[PDB]
RNA sequence: ACAU
DNA sequence: CGATGT
């Protein structure tokens, strides 16, 4: 398995889980940050991974790009394939923002088409995904 | 068990 | 050590 360098890599980072969630997408080859979401006060790791992939799909579609997306999240790759994010996070006023984003991301997937391959980054062979946040 |  | 997920 060769890395597909002509691709977009996404990943989540957080302070607490559940906690403050952010995510970003980078050029897999150069590491250039192509988008980064403003921190969301309360969410889960998997919600952030999910939003990161969907944002990537929207980013590539808008730019007429056929590049694949790498994610390291087994969970979020499945959620995108299903068009359904099966998060356990409670719905309350503190989690309303992220739940609105998740609901809207599902809605986008149910109203648009894409051919973008969503690929599992093979961390065991390649090391950390290039969008990883690391340690604070 | 696997993945974050 | 615990949390989010299949
Ligand atoms: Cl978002
Ligand atoms: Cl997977
Ligand atoms: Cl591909
Ligand atoms: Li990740
Ligand atoms: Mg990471
Ligand atoms: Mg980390």
């Amino acid at each position: 398995e060769e890395i597909i360098w002509e691709s977009l890599s996404v990943d989540v980072g957080s302070q607490g889980n559940p906690g403050i969630v952010e995510y970003k997408g980078v050029d897999t080859k150069t590491g250039e940050v192509l988008f980064e979401r403003e921190p969301i006060p309360i969410g889960t790791n998997n919600m952030g991974e999910f939003l990161a992939i969907v944002h990537g799909l929207r980013y590539l579609k808008e730019r007429n790009s056929r590049k694949p997306i790498y994610s390291d999240s087994q969970t979020a790759i499945k959620w995108v394939k299903d068009k359904k994010a099966k998060s356990t996070l409670v719905r309350n006023e503190e989690t309303a923002l992220i739940w609105k984003l998740v609901d809207e991301a599902e809605e986008w997937l149910n109203t648009h088409t894409y051919e973008t391959p969503i690929l599992k980054w093979q961390t065991d062979k390649w090391g950390e995904i290039k969008a990883d946040y690391g340690r604070k």
